Parts: C-alpha cells; structure tokens; sequence
C-alpha cells in the first residue's frame, strides 16, 4: 500500500472526512470501521475526535487498499494518516468506532485495527463502557 497526499477541505463526521485529492473535492468513508451516528451514543465524540486530528493534522495522506476505491454512495474509500497516525486505528482503539464493513481485497489493515479494538474492549472504553 502507498501514502498519496491530501488536503482538508472539512472534517464531516467520525468516519467521513472531506478532502482535496489529485485538486479534486471528494468524501472519503474511512475503511474498516463504523462509528455511532451524530444522534446516537458517542457520535458527536467520534465526529469530535476525528475533527481534531484531521484539523490539527500539519500532513493528511490516503492510502487506498487492493479493492475497491469508491463505494456506491461515490465517497472514497482509504486509509486515512494525520501526521504519520493513522485516524481508522486511532477511533478504533479509543472505543469510538467498532471494526466492521470488512470485504475481501480491502482488509489489508484488519487485524491491525482488530488489535486495537481488543484492547479498547479490555478498558471498557467509550463504547465498550
Ligand atoms: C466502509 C464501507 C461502507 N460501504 C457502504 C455499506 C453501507 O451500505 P448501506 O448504506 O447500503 O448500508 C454504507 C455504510 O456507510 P455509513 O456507515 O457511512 O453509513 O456504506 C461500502 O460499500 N464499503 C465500505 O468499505
Ligand atoms: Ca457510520
């Protein structure tokens, strides 16, 4: 897999974030996860968390998997990195996203982020509270 660079256009909510990539405007999902929506339990602190690292990010990238790169809404599909850390695993280990939505040829990173929600699930964490 391979970091290409991006620009933030404007934090969305905990697993959608606008970005400029190749000058061009686009909604990417982050891969691999699922975070409650603004509405229900621990959304507007997944949206929050998610704002913070990619606003405070002095170097976004995205980083596309095997698969596919678009999904059927149009948003991108990525791995996203604010300065090097990667935003999936971050919420992922602070319990304000569960791993979910895993397809085969776009799972490079799941035991990755299964690593971290075990460790999350340990701490009682957010969700797992
Ligand atoms: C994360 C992800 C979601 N999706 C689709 C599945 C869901 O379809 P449905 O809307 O038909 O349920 C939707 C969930 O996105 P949100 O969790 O952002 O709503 O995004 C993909 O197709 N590929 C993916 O890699
Ligand atoms: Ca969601």
């Amino acid at each position: 897999l391979h970091k290409e660079p991006a620009t933030l256009i404007k934090a969305i909510d905990g697993d959608t974030v606008k970005l400029m990539y190749k000058g061009q405007p686009m909604t990417f999902r982050l891969l691999l996860v699922d975070v409650p929506e603004f509405n229900e339990k621990y959304g507007p602190e997944a949206a929050a968390f998610t704002k913070k690292m990619v606003e405070n990010a002095k170097k976004i990238e995205v980083e596309f998997d095997k698969g596919q790169r678009t999904d059927k809404y149009g948003r991108g599909l990525a791995y996203i990195y604010a300065d090097g850390k990667m935003v999936n695993e971050a919420l992922v280990r602070q319990g304000l996203a569960k791993v979910a939505y895993v397809y085969k040829g776009n799972n490079t990173h799941e035991q990755l982020l299964r690593k971290a929600e075990a460790q999350a699930k340990k701490e009682k964490l957010n969700i797992w509270s």
